[PDB]
């Protein structure tokens, strides 16, 4: 997979997984607590992470969507501070617990650039929400269908849970992606569950990373 770090010479790490084809640039406007670094994981062609975690004391984890599935692998054995989902469950193409099947194969069947931009709407809601998204940079619709084609192919083959656990959820009220009911179904015996007014995209909502596990 792709990383983005930020070196703010930091005893911590935040860790955020993004989801499938999303920009970066999704989390640029959260602040950071002091004395955190930053690293933005994507681009899930593959659950390769080249990054040395063993200099930081926490390691605080926020998964988005898609990356909560990701995370779980990528982490396992890993001691996490905490670790924060974000509209994403541990059964990602699941009628009861995820995506439903007919939508995440669905997606994968009929995906060109105007289907990509229709999806990006169901993950905004709302059509000025839409639009905002739409000015961060876009990442090339080879890259994110080659993405889907691997996550599609890994999710099928590894219905794996609690490869590590989870701290709290955030479930927004208005996910047409990853439905609330489905949501709450995954995560109620989990872990802390918080509901918030929004969509699948949510970040949006906050102001500081910190927020989003304190």
């Amino acid at each position: 997979m792709k990383t983005k770090f930020y070196d703010y010479q930091g005893e911590h790490l935040i860790l955020y997984f993004a989801g499938w084809g999303t920009p970066p640039d999704a989390v640029n406007h959260l602040i950071l607590p002091e004395n955190h670094d930053l690293l933005i994981c994507y681009d899930y062609q593959d659950l390769n992470l080249d990054f040395d975690l063993s200099a930081y004391r926490h390691i605080r984890l926020v998964a988005w969507s898609m990356g909560v599935w990701v995370a779980e692998r990528v982490l396992q054995g890993i001691r996490l501070k905490s670790a924060t989902a974000v509209n994403g469950t541990g059964l990602p193409c699941d009628d009861s617990f995820g995506i439903p099947y007919a939508i995440f194969k669905g997606t994968l069947e009929n995906l060109t650039e105007n289907t990509r931009l229709k999806f990006e709407r169901r993950i905004c809601g709302d059509k000025a929400s839409f639009e905002r998204y739409q000015l961060f940079p876009a990442r090339p619709f080879d890259e994110i269908h080659q993405e889907l084609t691997a996550l599609f192919a890994m999710i099928q083959q590894d219905k794996r849970i609690d490869l590590i656990h989870w701290a709290n959820a955030w479930v927004s009220s208005r996910d047409k992606i990853f439905t609330p009911a489905n949501q709450h179904q995954y995560w109620a015996l989990r872990c802390a569950v918080q509901e918030i007014e929004g969509e699948h995209y949510v970040f949006s909502r906050f102001t500081h990373w910190s927020a989003l596990w304190d």
